[PDB]
């Protein structure tokens, strides 16, 4: 749930568990963000684009909504505008409160390993953002203290 991502099973808005086991081998952009972000003009066809590109090589975008705008909202949104990426609910904040972000919107990148790298507020660099991504997958371990096994 927090950072090194420990011990966290979120039902999605599709009522699916998802848990660390599905992050090992995933690298996963998490955003946390509502319906009513102003961050979404940039945000919102970038990820559509995103999540759809990447889902066909071994990346996946979980956008994750706390309570700004009604829950139903945030499925209006991902019913409407067709979000090929998984979105969940943070109801009681506390997985959003676990990486201690606070600050919305804010793009999360997730390592193969599970350690939680990236952290983007606000406006996430698009070039950067792409080439981190890349170098998420250039990154073969992540430190598997050279001898992996794990």
């Amino acid at each position: 749930d927090s950072k090194t991502a420990p011990a966290f099973s979120l039902p999605d808005l599709h009522g699916k568990t998802v848990s660390n086991a599905d992050l090992q081998g995933k690298v996963t952009l998490i955003n946390f963000w509502f319906p009513s972000c102003p961050g979404c003009v940039s945000e919102m066809p970038k990820i559509i684009k995103t999540a759809n590109d990447y889902k066909n090589k071994n990346f996946q975008v979980l956008a994750v909504a706390q309570p700004i705008d009604p829950i139903e909202s945030v499925r209006q949104y991902v019913k409407d505008y067709g979000l090929p990426f998984t979105v969940m609910y943070d109801a009681d904040k506390a997985v959003g409160q676990a990486f201690g972000t606070q600050v919305y919107p804010t793009s999360v990148l997730i390592g193969k390993k599970g350690e939680i790298l990236k952290t983007y507020v606000g406006e996430p660099d698009f070039g950067k953002l792409y080439q981190e991504i890349d170098t998420a997958w250039r990154n073969s371990d992540a430190e598997g203290h050279h001898h992996h096994h794990h």
